[PDB]
């Protein structure tokens, strides 16, 4: 039945391209114009694609993959045997698809109002408050309000969501949804591997945490910051305290060595979202990589519509499975942070284009982490003072430590948060956490890993996890933890390939063809081989490692230890 295998795969591919392209269409229309009609159509298309999935998934299961020779064929068929949600009986599938849509819409349209009538949306209103306000009470208002409006509204949907996604998981041979999600890495030692990486970054995070806590103590008062306890979750410049770069002004190591207001500069010289993406497109091409198609610039939504339209603002890259149509949907704002995000998303597009000629079943990254890392890698070089200066956005060890601190506030602070999200979800999926303890366990992990505490006590009815995009949107999060670790591994490898000598953090791979070549050969593999092969192609070795990230920040770790030591900080939070 070997010849039958090849035929089946060829047929699965042809048909899947058509149906998946059609689905992307409806999905895109809903995401870029949330309405009753677009929602209705999306739900209808869900059943259509599920029908396709069931038809081929059923046939695929009749193949004893064990008996198949061709490994590339063996691999595709094994993947098609997994029906995902399509495994759910029609009634549950319909209810499931609606739950997902209701949670997404609820999160996307949530607003926080004032007594008068001024209501703020998450993007860019609340996001801006969290990033620029230095008033304890105003930060609290936005922080609590977002959770009161978005978080609480998602709670009514989560338990049923968990029940259905787990059922689908069990119907596909997994013990639960978390199991199914983790399988995407094809790594039996995943959990222990991730745990080890997390532990390796502890010294660095705990030291960053202690330094920032001291700075907040200095700004917000001793009566509000316990130098031996967790940091209130609304003071880090970000709604989820996942990245702390926005409070750089409160923690600058050497305030005597000032740096230009990058954002002010961008706005000052008329930078626009389109300009931001163009610059990213240029960085990829400079490496010899592929430029985005003209179609990209015409169909993408690079700005928040003013049509009055309601949309899903969270940044995302789209592959329409026809090897020609690729788009980015992002409510881009003109500032450095979003400039990095633009590169992030462009990295996804580059990946799409790179493996566009493989069977659609294999048109995925080596693993989800790889897909998230590509753009961040280039953005690391983009963020260097030298590169920013070349873009006319910027104008000495002190400047060096300040830069490292700025990078750390984003990259190091994110490590514990990115680790925490799915630790929580895996436990919800496996039944360890019931709806009675959703929130309480969320905060135990928030405390355990990030050393954060809620500024206001939480109450029955609260569901803060629902206030984070990926939860109601049901998008796995561990990919971002993996990404942040491996992107430094890639940076290190690419820099060495470019001939860079000296401190890793000073490397800029701009215009390096040797660098673009390694990324290219790896991306071309798509999901055709276990990820360690792609890892090997890029770095010369096969494992995930925190060494690159540690080496990158070494100078900062040394500075932080000395600084915290002379101030007598007690690391951690008893
Ligand atoms: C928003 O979707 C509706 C369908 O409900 C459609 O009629 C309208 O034209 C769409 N708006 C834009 C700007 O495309
Ligand atoms: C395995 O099948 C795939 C898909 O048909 C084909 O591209 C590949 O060359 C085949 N490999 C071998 C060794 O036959
Ligand atoms: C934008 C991307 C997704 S394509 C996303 O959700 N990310 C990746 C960086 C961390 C992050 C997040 O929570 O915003
Ligand atoms: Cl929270
Ligand atoms: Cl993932
Ligand atoms: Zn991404």
């Amino acid at each position: 039945d070997e010849a039958e295998a090849s035929k089946f795969v060829e047929e699965y591919d042809r048909t899947s391209q058509v149906v998946w392209n059609e689905y992307a269409e409806a999905n895109w229309n809903y995401n870029t114009n949330i309405t009753t009609e677009t929602s209705k159509i999306l739900l209808q298309k869900n059943m259509q694609i599920a029908n396709h999935t069931l038809k081929y998934g059923t046939q695929a299961r009749k193949f004893d993959v064990n008996q198949l020779q061709n490994t590339t064929i063996k691999r595709i068929i094994k993947k098609v045997q997994d029906l995902e949600r399509a495994a759910l009986p029609a009634q549950e599938l319909e209810e499931y698809n609606k739950i997902l849509l209701d949670m997404e819409t609820t999160y996307s349209v949530a607003t926080v109002c004032h007594p008068n009538g001024s209501c703020l949306q998450l993007e860019p209103d609340l996001t801006n408050v969290m990033a620029t306000s230095r008033k304890y009470e105003d930060l609290l208002w936005a922080w609590e309000g977002w959770r009161d409006k978005a978080g609480r509204a998602i709670l009514q949907f989560y338990p049923k969501y968990v029940e259905l996604i787990n059922q689908a998981a069990r119907l596909n041979g997994y013990v639960d949804a978390g199991d199914s999600w983790r399988s995407m890495y094809e790594t039996p030692s995943l959990e222990q591997d991730l745990e080890r990486l997390f532990q390796e970054l502890q010294p660095l995070y705990l030291n960053l945490h202690a330094y920032v806590r001291r700075a907040l103590h200095r700004h917000y008062g001793a009566q509000h910051i316990n130098l031996e306890g967790p940091i209130p979750a609304h003071l880090l410049g970000n709604m989820w305290a996942q990245t702390w770069s926005n409070i750089y002004d409160l923690v600058v190591p050497f305030p005597s060595a000032p740096s230009m207001d990058t954002t002010e500069a961008m706005l000052k010289q008329g930078w626009t979202p389109r300009r931001m993406f163009k610059e990213a497109d240029d960085f990829f091409t400079s490496l010899g990589l592929l430029p985005v198609p003209p179609e990209f610039w015409n169909k993408s939504m690079l700005e928040k519509p003013t049509d009055g339209r309601e949309v899903v603002c969270h940044a995302s890259a789209w592959d329409f499975y026809n090897g020609k149509d690729f788009r980015i949907k992002q409510c881009t704002t003109v500032n450095l942070e979003d400039l990095v995000v633009a590169h992030h998303e462009m990295g996804h597009i580059q990946y799409f284009m790179q493996y566009k000629d493989l069977p659609v079943a294999l048109r995925e990254g080596a693993n989800p982490g790889f897909h998230e890392a590509i753009g961040d890698v280039l953005a690391l070089s983009v963020s260097t003072p030298k590169h920013l200066h070349s873009l006319n956005l910027l104008s000495s060890d002190e400047h060096d430590i300040n830069f490292l601190m700025k990078m750390a506030l984003d990259k190091i602070a994110f490590i514990p948060f990115s680790y925490l999200v799915d630790q929580w979800r895996w436990r919800v999926f496996d039944g360890s956490i019931t709806k009675e303890n959703y929130n309480q366990e969320w905060w135990s992990l928030r405390l355990k890993y990030q050393g954060l505490c809620p500024p206001v006590p939480r109450t029955q009815g609260d569901f803060d996890p629902g206030a984070k995009f990926h939860i109601p949107s049901s998008v796995p999060y561990i990919r971002y933890f993996v990404s942040f670790i491996i992107q430094f591994q890639f940076h290190e490898a690419l820099c060495q390939a470019a001939g860079h000598t000296g401190p890793l953090h000073k490397c800029d791979i701009y215009q390096s063809k040797e660098a673009g070549q390694r990324l290219a050969t790896a991306m071309k593999l798509g999901f055709s081989r276990p990820w360690p092969e792609a890892m090997q192609l890029i770095t010369g070795q096969p494992n995930m490692s925190a060494s690159a990230m540690l080496s990158y920040f070494k100078p900062l770790l040394d500075w932080l230890r000395t600084e915290n030591e002379l101030h007598g900080e007690k690391l951690g939070w008893p």
